[PDB]
């Protein structure tokens, strides 16, 4: 299904991506900082000091354990989804 | 990007799905019934009765609303994810 892809494509690039550095499926601020330039950032910017991702980032921790966990990961996933509207909607 | 489609995919999907039956952006439990056998099957089966589904559907409503919301929806998509271990570690 297109859907088996999608979801098969989002694992292969976490643990690949989560295992650029530090222990595997343990995201931290200077790896999520990086994520966020390499894989969310042709539709958001802004992030031109540390101070701004200490705030976002303690935002994001759902539970402040200072990391951004698998589960939660999913979350901020999600978020993206759920920040942005439904643009489709217009011809 | 390969993550823009599967996020843009997810959403197509759900809103051209969810607008089977019923108000838009609202999954019913014969509604999410009917998405499971389509969508969710060749890794899942099981569903024989629709006592099963009930248990199942009140357990899933993390809110108990009656129904699956939008945000819901998302983890139900993220426990196929959570609930399946990776198997990709095997060569
Ligand atoms: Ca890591
Ligand atoms: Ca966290
Ligand atoms: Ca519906
Ligand atoms: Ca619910």
């Amino acid at each position: 299904s297109e859907l088996e892809k999608a979801m098969v494509a989002l694992i292969d690039v976490f643990h690949q991506y989560s295992g650029r550095e530090g222990d595997k499926h343990k995201l931290k601020k200077s790896e999520l900082k990086e994520l966020i330039n390499n894989e969310l950032s042709h539709f958001l910017e802004e992030i031109k000091e540390q101070e701004v991702v200490d705030k976002v980032m303690e935002t994001l921790d759902e539970d402040g354990d200072g990391e951004c966990d698998f589960q939660e990961f999913m979350a901020f996933v999600s978020m993206v989804t759920t920040a942005c509207h439904e643009f489709f909607e217009h011809e």
